[PDB]
């Protein structure tokens, strides 16, 4: 029972961040300064339903979902696509499919110990982070 991921939580380290970039297009520029950065993460959760926010000093993002009821997102400050994403559970890791215009397109969340692991992926591209209790 490690679905509980509610907490503030610290980058440790961002693996291939820039891949993951480059596969959603990202211009140079920007990934410069955006693969420098540690991020922040702030889940508030009430069993399937999740508030997110993802801060850095050079942009942030929040996203909202019920776990099990697919919505539209929309990745303001990153890659700026409309998607659907669709969060499940597979057991006690957090899936979510991102259906649009890049294909393989999702990420993957979960607690293992007193870590958080996120890996995103876009195409053949993974990028695998790993965050720390606040
Ligand atoms: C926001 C801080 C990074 C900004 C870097 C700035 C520009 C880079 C542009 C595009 C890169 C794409 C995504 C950024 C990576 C992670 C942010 C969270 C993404 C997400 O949905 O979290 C999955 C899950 O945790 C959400 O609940």
């Amino acid at each position: 029972m490690t679905r509980d991921q509610n907490g503030t939580w610290e980058m440790e380290s961002n693996e291939n961040f820039e891949g993951y970039m480059k596969a959603l297009d990202i211009d140079f520029a920007t990934r410069k300064i955006a693969v420098r950065l540690t991020q922040t993460k702030v889940i508030d959760q009430d069993g399937d339903n999740f508030k997110t926010k993802t801060t850095s000093t050079f942009r942030n993002y929040d996203v909202d979902f019920t776990v099990g009821v697919e919505f539209d997102e929309y990745t303001k400050s990153l890659d700026n696509r409309h998607v659907k994403a669709l969060v499940t559970w597979e057991g006690d890791v957090l899936v979510c499919v991102q259906k649009g215009e890049k294909e393989n397109r999702g990420w993957k969340q979960w607690i293992e110990g007193d870590k958080l692991y996120l890996e995103l992926t876009c195409g053949d591209q993974v990028c695998r982070q790993v965050f720390k209790k606040k």
